[PDB]
């Protein structure tokens, strides 16, 4: 009934080589093969290694699998760091009666470079308005750091009502994407002569509007 | 390159019983062990099944696994639902040297009631169409359970190049939303008749379509 044991959290900059460990806490290391898993956040796990040093293909070669015997620990080390590879990795290994996970360590790439939002504001759908709803979406993408600060208005006023915006996730650019929505009735957006979404990041504000469509 | 499909989603309320199936794609589900992996919220996967109906020490009896070579599936059968049980549940088998998973089924254990997404299909607005983008954003919102799958198409046909879609988060009424985008070139766009968005929720699937127009 063995366990592998590795660090919760390591973090290092791009260009660097990071290593992460797994320690076996009873019989040899060597006993039994070693694979490590990839997984980005709220999303399917990948395979990086198997058989303690092998790269499935797709893998770049910048991932390297290792077993120190002395140690009874195996080692995943990831050379010239790139922000793609931010990510929980996790250990594997076989024990009789089990399948064995290592905790996890979540790998952190500092001095990710910042990344103004791409913002498109869009009208009223046909279909949606022919079911007697107005809702308004403001997307919001391709943003680092991860947070933003949205306001709306209708013509030139605050708009205080009928608000949500999604929590921002990390997208397969390594970027951040979110939407907000505004809930309007048919009778409220066709009564103002436009609405707008204003997205500031970073101290910097981004404006879009729109108004009622010509058919 | 056999595949095992597994559902998308499964919830009941505590102290009930769920069963998750595993389907093999081609050749005998009886040819080589299929293991279960739990996932819960922010932790490490862990085995609860090994060789089809193993449990490793410390997994609760509540869990079982067994297979039908009629269906050519295994399944994964838990009673007496407990709130620590929520997860992501994935199955996983052999082809020979090749190591295969399931897709994996999120297992909800319903904190609140069930509410299917109101989903809203936004075609191109004129002012990202002047910057030379066409993309669509579907927007899903007031659902619960949090897990939704989404597909989109070009007329009938599968797209997945330029598809992203945000990880669900809670409103200020305590339900979900999410939106899925398709980065399309104005040329994309007016190429084909129609494009649609799939939203699948606890095995409901709906599909909102939008058409090139000037209406
Ligand atoms: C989808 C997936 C893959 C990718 N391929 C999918 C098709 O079969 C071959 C492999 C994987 O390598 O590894 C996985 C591993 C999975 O579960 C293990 C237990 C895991 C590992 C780390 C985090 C969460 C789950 C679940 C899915 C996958």
């Amino acid at each position: 009934n063995f366990m592998l044991n590795q660090p919760h959290s390591v973090s290092e900059s791009p260009g660097k080589t990071v290593t992460i460990s797994c320690t076996r806490s009873s019989g040899n290391i060597d006993s039994n093969y070693v694979q490590w898993y990839q997984q980005r956040p709220g999303s399917a796990p990948i395979t990086v290694i198997y058989e303690d040093n092998q790269r499935p293909s797709g893998v770049p070669d910048r991932f390297a699998g290792s077993i120190d015997r002395s140690s009874n620990s195996a080692s995943l080390t990831i050379s010239g760091l790139k922000t793609e590879d931010e990510a929980d990795y996790y250990c594997q290994s076989y024990d009789a009666r089990n399948v064995v996970f290592g905790g996890g360590t979540r790998l952190t790439v500092l001095g990710q470079p910042k990344a103004a939002p791409s913002v498109t504001l869009f009208p009223p759908s046909s279909e949606e308005l022919q079911a007697n709803k107005a809702t308004l979406v403001c997307l919001i993408s391709d943003f680092y750091p991860g947070a933003v600060t949205v306001a709306w208005k209708a013509d030139s006023s605050p708009v205080k009502a009928g608000v949500e915006t999604t929590t921002p996730s990390k997208q397969s650019n390594n970027k951040y994407a979110a939407s907000s929505y505004l809930s309007l009735t048919p009778e409220q957006w066709k009564s103002h002569k436009s609405y707008s979404c204003q997205v500031t990041h970073e101290g910097s504000t981004v404006e879009k509007t729109v108004a009622p469509t010509e058919c």
